[PDB]
């Protein structure tokens, strides 16, 4: 199945001057490293396809995602940047490419983890979508904006398998993890 994964402001902020709105919540990234990580079929990896933005708002220390393959999406881009394991020009030519043999056997969940224009034509994808989204309970400075959730297509999932529903708080901060999903 494909995955989007993303924490959102309450003004659906998630970016500022190409890091994080917010201050570091140790839990919170613990949750993406362990939703992206784990993969629910044995000896299989989980793969990650995110914009160039994205790939160098990780700290260089942290490139790549360990445990995870990790994909780019540029159309400028000559080389792969130092450290990724894929590079393409689009969207579907990266999908398609999880799609061969070669890497599907050795691949269980393809995550989305941004930026903007990513989430919205993954989310406009045709198919069987989730999307997890950590709803962060403040608003904050942003020049980068998650696209508009359709409630016509995607619902918000009363429960899922290792997710705490129970609203969290880190550094005086309150957020919840929600899971939304659709159907072709
Ligand atoms: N809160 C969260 O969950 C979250 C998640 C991810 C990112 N962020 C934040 O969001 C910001 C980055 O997101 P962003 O939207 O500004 O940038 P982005 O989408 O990560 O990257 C934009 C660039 O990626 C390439 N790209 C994107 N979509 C492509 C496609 N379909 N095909 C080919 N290339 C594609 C292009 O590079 P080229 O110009 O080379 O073609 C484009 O200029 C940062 O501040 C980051 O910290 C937050
Ligand atoms: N829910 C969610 N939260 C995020 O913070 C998030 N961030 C991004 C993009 N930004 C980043 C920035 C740093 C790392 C990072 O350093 N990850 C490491 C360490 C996590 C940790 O232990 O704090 C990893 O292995 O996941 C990941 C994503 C994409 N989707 C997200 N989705």
């Amino acid at each position: 199945s494909l995955n989007c994964i993303v924490a959102v402001s309450q003004n659906m902020g998630i970016g500022k001057n190409g890091d994080l709105p917010w201050p570091p919540l140790r839990n919170e990234f613990r949750y993406f490293q362990r939703m992206t990580t784990t993969s629910s079929v044995e000896g299989k990896q989980n793969l990650v396809i995110m914009g160039k933005k994205t790939w160098f708002s990780i700290p260089e220390k942290n490139r790549p995602l360990k445990g995870r393959i990790n994909l780019v999406l540029s159309r400028e881009l000559k080389e792969p940047p130092q450290g990724a394991h894929f590079l393409s020009r689009s969207l579907d030519d990266a999908l398609k490419l999880t799609e061969q043999p070669e890497l599907a056997n050795k691949v269980d969940m393809v995550w989305i983890v941004g930026g903007s224009s990513v989430y919205k034509e993954a989310m406009n994808h045709p198919g069987h979508l989730k999307l997890f989204v950590t709803r962060i309970m403040q608003d904050f400075e942003s020049d980068t904006f998650f696209p508009e959730i359709d409630l016509e297509k995607y619902k918000l999932l009363p429960e899922y398998p290792g997710v705490l529903s129970d609203v969290q708080e880190e550094k005086g901060i309150k957020y919840k993890f929600e899971v939304y999903e659709k159907n072709d």
